[PDB]
């Protein structure tokens, strides 16, 4: 349209209505040219001394935008209002809209660099609808929107791997190249703006709920059940039976069983640091799954578990998702201590999942003659059985919102191991780039250019979301837990910018707060 | 138009539709000022001792757009699923444009 | 109807349309008179060492169609003409006839 | 629909009605069980000393009808009422049909055979309605409907050569199998028939007329040439000049060329004998093309040129379509004399064509200095220049109708070697087998059955053509040449059965009587 006249307004804010609410974020971005408008074949061999670190595939020169975290759309302070209250929601509709671009040249001529502004160039805007391009929004990667408003983001490079051969950085002949220019892009210029909406297929909802009864404890305490159950053998090897007592859960007949369970192994946190092995490499020790001759780490195993067991500071490590308080950088190979790290706990679910460093069980090894005793054997594995019920992970304001189901034809509950939702097709993914501007160049040359103008843009995007919600109507006597701002000696205010201007998070909230008779 | 105002948007794909494909593509050229905008007498005599190299003609200032090459129009995985699949094929349409010009 | 008037034609082909193929395929077959026109109990004990191997049932007089081969519907030619252009497919529909019987 | 009721009548006559004339044809054939109901896989070496002899294809259990000769739907007399009264014909229309089916089953129990007919038995048909399956009814091949109505004829077996590799007898990556039981056929028994009908394309009519004018003394030979011609040089060097005078056809200016022309050998008939060199084996002297690699004779070589010169008894026998009065057996490898061979002579044509066995001309090998002569060099071969104008071969009574052109893309002037009409689309294919019916079979076998009752199959096939004709409108005075039957001291009739019953046919009639001015 125009160069004086802004394309679009800042909305920000949150509406809630009854069962639905509509959240909005704006944002401003910034764009690089990454790989100086060209497409690269990135490969990496067997690194750390695991070929499962070894990869084949392209580095392009777009960049994308990710709105796949809870804080990209949800203040500290709606998320409580949310988790305090209702008993899950699930996601409705989206709408993504880009605009107030601006596309600068940068010149270091006479080692002094100058950003002038470009009014003629165009920036490159295309959603994949169809899903014909590999999908990496879903994969707890950075670069989303920050949880901060105020705070300028640049989009993160677009890549993917593809088919590697024998577990090294060569390709096979399944390998695939994609082209993104092959698609139909849309052109900006500092007038213009692009719009995008997207509408969720049905996903059932979140529970955030904790469950206020035990699994195996559903029965009444007080009437006796009307079965029998062996107890012993007499001297003539006669089998003897006994009633099933009340208020006895040991040996009542239950009906539904825990769901499945993997034994990872259990790291006491600082207080019981003492009891922790001394350096112990993980790696070696971990659990691990072998696809096409490699081991790679499993984290944070299936769905089924719980990190930890309400009142102990043991954990299972390797089930449990670890954030960061503070940002970091790129490339940062640092150790960090327990600290400035947010250890999810998954312990409200204690009441129907099971703990993920103890053994699952016990069953029968043999069969007892007149000779042989009857022996029990542990085990520390066992998956979906007929019957069983568990209950999924929860999500956090700083984790992923939605993951995409590969499409390969078959699979089994459709919930990916980091929270969220699965989906068959989740919202698109968009893409964007500078659309490169020649140097000068003089002469004819079959050979295509490669002098270009340094260039960056700016923008902003604003992404709003509609959820629905699924109101609590419990006929709970006593108070509940609510999430609650309980600090003790506050030296500085959480979830807001400390004295420098940066962003305090010191906290991870999760959504499992209210309560249900199972 | 306007100066803050995209002419036009990138479209580059194919249509396959029974008995007609449609191709489309779009590329990023740049042009050069040839010749400082006049026109030369260029002549050359005979050259590698052949008098068929000898010539007369003129160059100018003007660059031209060619599309005769067909991996202009066609990806190598669009072509296989021609090669592969059909009896024969023959051009019926073409519709060239040119926008989102850049004066430097 | 008739004896000398034949009950139904011979249509072997397939059919590329769109979104769907039709296959036919014709085949001349035989039927013997097995066990005499009567039911027999067949049964078997533990054999090879291996009681699963060990079964108790019956032989019927009677001969059966199994159409469930794919090569029974497909030409090497129109199979592979499917599984370089398509990303799937499932059977929608079945139609089987006998003809032209012959008692001797 | 009835065994005890007939499927056709016989149908059997010609209708001349102005320019259109109708023929009809009937004739019963036996149709045998080839190849036991299978298919083989059929291949040859070198042969004779010749790797072009060296083949790989396929033998089906399918006979077929071919109608492409002109003695299946035309009489002597009827041939003669044509050739001595048009200027041309050209087919419109066919319409074959199949009736009065008969399968016989055959029985050689107790080394006695005793033929009994099965009424309960079918015989498949189908056409080759869009040109998928190799065609072979257009290649000179034996197996047509008889001359003679009375005659039964067996119905030849169908089969096809494909790519072979390197002049071997194997098979290479494109070599291709049809399959003809992968078209959709039409069963009988006894009771029924079966009809098709088809129309030919635009195709320009045969030009059954000779000229009557040399195309060199096309000029008026009373009026003189306004042109001059380069006659000498004098002692200066000066070029000399002189007019084209009347009635000198060896100096005037032409404005059109003979046709192409390819210099074969040429052999003189029996006078001459005499004169012919002796025992001379023609294959290693004759002329050959090559493809792939391999030597093939390209008899009758290409149209545009006249095998004889009328007058002689010189004969370019390569150029040549030759005949044979009394039909022969399978597989005869026998050296025959010319007597009971019917030699084809083009010579009513040598006023357009040249002589296949002369020259066609000479031409400059240099350039005259003070110092070198004038060189002329006579050339042997001579193809399409611009401007020339050729006869093509004539048809004859007991030659083709019409040939496939192959469907390469690219041609010239289609128009087969060995006369009748080139057409993108001939008449389909009509083949046709015996359905096979199972001997006593006991017990199942994944294995397909081998045993088979032994049956032929017996029946009419009706042919009816329709033809278009041109009128001759000549201003000749004088009377013309016509066919006529001239023989002397006649022992036989020809045309017709000797004293055994076998038909007799010792002329072969062409087409060219009549005359027109060029």
């Amino acid at each position: 349209d125009g160069v004086g006249n802004a394309s679009g307004d800042w909305h920000c804010d949150s509406t809630w209505m009854g069962d639905r609410v509509v959240t909005k974020s704006t944002r401003t971005w910034v764009l690089p040219s990454y790989n100086n408008h060209q497409y690269r074949e990135i490969k990496s061999g067997s690194v750390d001394g695991s070929n499962a670190n070894a990869y084949f595939g392209y580095s392009t020169p777009w960049g994308y935008f990710d709105f796949n975290r809870f804080h990209s759309h949800w203040s500290p302070r709606d998320w409580q209002r949310l988790i305090n209250n209702y008993w899950g929601f699930r996601p409705r509709s989206l709408r993504v809209k880009i605009f107030n671009i601006q596309v600068k040249e940068v010149t270091v001529q006479d080692s002094t660099t100058t950003i002038a502004n470009n009014l003629t160039s165009t920036v490159q805007v295309f959603t994949d609808d169809d899903y014909q391009l590999p999908y990496v929004v879903g994969n707890g990667t950075e670069g989303c929107l920050p949880a901060f408003p105020p705070q300028v983001f640049t989009l993160p490079q677009y890549g993917y791997a593809t088919l590697n051969r024998d577990n090294g950085d060569n390709p096979t002949e399944r390998s695939s190249f994609f082209c993104l220019e092959y698609f139909p892009s849309k052109m900006l210029r500092t007038g213009n703006n692009f719009e995008f909406t997207y509408s969720f297929e049905e996903v059932p909802f979140h529970c955030s709920f904790a469950p206020s009864q035990n699994l195996f404890k559903l029965a009444n305490p007080l009437v006796d059940q009307y079965l029998y159950r062996f107890v012993s053998t007499s001297a003539t090897g006669a089998i003897q039976f006994q009633k099933n007592l009340a208020g006895r859960y040991a040996n009542t007949y239950k009906n539904w069983f825990p769901g499945p369970m993997g034994r990872t192994q259990g790291w006491n946190t600082s207080s019981g640091s003492s009891t922790n092995r001394v350096s112990v490499n993980n790696f070696s020790v971990s659990n691990r799954m072998n696809l096409e001759g490699a081991s790679y780490q499993v984290n944070p195993q299936p769905n089924g578990m719980t990190n930890t067991l309400q009142g102990s500071n043991r954990y299972a490590l390797e089930n449990t998702m670890i954030f960061n308080a503070q940002n970091a950088t790129p490339g940062t190979t640092s150790v960090y201590p327990e600290d400035n790290l947010l250890l999810t706990s998954e312990s409200e679910t204690q009441p129907v999942n099971r703990v993920a460093y103890n053994t699952g069980g016990q069953m029968a090894t043999n069969a007892q003659n007149a000779t042989t005793a009857p022996t029990v054997g542990t085990y520390n594995l066992q998956e979906v059985l007929p019957g069983s019920v568990w209950m999924e992970r929860d999500v956090y304001l700083q984790g992923p919102i939605w993951a995409k189901i590969p499409e390969t034809g078959a699979h089994f509950h459709p919930s990916p191991a980091m929270g969220g939702f699965g989906l068959k097709h989740p919202p698109p993914m968009m893409l964007i780039k500078n659309t490169p501007v020649p140097g000068n160049i003089t002469s004819f040359s079959d050979v295509p250019v490669s002098s270009f103008i340094t260039q960056y843009s700016t923008g902003q995007v604003t992404v709003e979301m509609e959820w629905e919600l699924k109101k609590e109507n419990s006929k709970r006597w006593n108070p509940e837990i609510q999430y609650t701002n309980n600090y003790n000696d506050p030296q500085f205010v959480d979830f807001a910018p400390d004295g420098s201007g940066e962003y305090r998070t010191t906290r991870a909230i999760g959504t499992r707060y209210l309560t249900r008779p199972l």
